[PDB]
C-alpha cells in the first residue's frame, strides 16, 4: 500500500520557466552594459553545467558550487569580462525573487500532507534545497527532504532514494515517485520497488514513457493514482 509520496524538484515542482527567467536576471547582473548578450551567456551557461551534470549522474556526490563557479570562470575568460566573486550570491537573491512553483502545487502537496509521508528527493546541497524550498514557501510542507549530498550520490544512484525510503520508514514498494526526468526519476527509483510517476507537462518525452509506471502532465493526477492504487 502507498504509504509515501516522493517528489522532484526542478521541473515537477518549481518551473522550468521560473528558472530560466531567473537565470538570465543573474547573467544580466553578472554583466551590466558589458557588450555581451545576456542571453548568449545564459546558453552557453546552460550547454556547460548540463555536461557537467550529465558526467556526473549515478557518480559520488561533489559540489554543485565549485561546478557552477568554474563554469563562470570559464566564461568569464572567454568573452572578457569581469568574474563575478559574488556570482553564488546573486544567485540566491535572484531565486527568492523570481522562483516559481507550478500553479497546482500547493494544493497537491497539502491534499497528500498528513494522509501520506510527502518528502522530496533532490539532487542538491542540503543546505540550498533548504533555502530555495523556504523561498518558495513549501519547506514546511515536507515530512522529508533527501539529497545527494545526505545520500553521497546523485541520481539515479540507488542510495539516495534508499535513504529516503528508510527516512520515512516505508519499503520501497509503498512508496512513489514523481519527476520530470525519465532516467534519473522514473529509472531510479524503480530500481528500489517504487511506483513511478513521469511528470510530461508539455507532452515532449513521449519516446520514454514505457520508463515509467504512470505518465501525467499536471500533479493533481498523482493523488487520484494513488487512491486508485490503493
Ligand atoms: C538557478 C539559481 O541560481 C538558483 C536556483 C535555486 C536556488 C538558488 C539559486
Ligand atoms: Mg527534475
Amino acid at each position: 500500500m502507498i504509504r509515501a509520496v516522493f517528489f522532484d524538484s526542478l521541473g515537477t515542482l518549481n518551473s522550468v520557466e521560473g528558472h530560466a527567467k531567473m537565470h538570465l536576471k543573474i547573467m544580466e547582473e553578472v554583466l551590466g552594459d558589458y557588450p555581451l548578450n545576456p542571453k548568449t551567456l545564459l546558453d552557453e551557461y546552460n550547454k556547460l553545467t548540463r555536461e557537467a551534470f550529465s558526467n556526473y549522474a549515478g557518480k559520488p556526490y561533489r559540489g554543485l558550487r565549485d561546478i557552477l563557479e568554474e563554469v563562470m570562470r570559464k566564461l568569464a575568460e572567454k568573452y572578457g569580462f569581469k568574474y563575478p566573486e559574488n556570482f553564488w550570491e546573486i544567485s540566491l537573491r535572484m531565486s527568492q525573487r523570481y522562483g516559481e512553483l507550478y500553479p497546482e502545487v500547493v494544493e497537491v502537496l497539502k491534499s497528500l500532507k498528513g494522509k501520506y509521508h510527502v518528502g522530496m528527493i533532490t539532487d542538491s546541497a542540503t543546505e540550498q534545497a533548504m533555502a530555495f524550498l523556504d523561498a518558495l514557501g513549501i519547506k514546511d510542507l515536507f515530512d522529508s527532504i533527501t539529497t545527494s549530498e545526505e545520500a553521497g550520490f546523485f541520481k539515479p544512484h540507488p542510495r539516495i532514494f534508499e535513504l529516503a525510503l528508510k527516512k520515512a520508514g516505508v519499503k520501497g514498494e509503498e512508496a512513489v515517485y514523481v519527476g520530470d526526468n525519465p532516467v534519473k526519476d522514473a529509472g531510479g527509483s524503480k530500481n528500489l520497488g517504487m511506483t513511478s510517476i513521469l511528470l510530461d507537462r508539455k507532452g515532449e518525452k513521449r519516446e520514454f514513457w514505457d520508463k515509467a509506471d504512470f505518465i501525467v502532465s499536471d500533479l493533481r493526477e498523482v493523488i487520484k493514482i494513488v487512491d486508485e492504487l490503493n
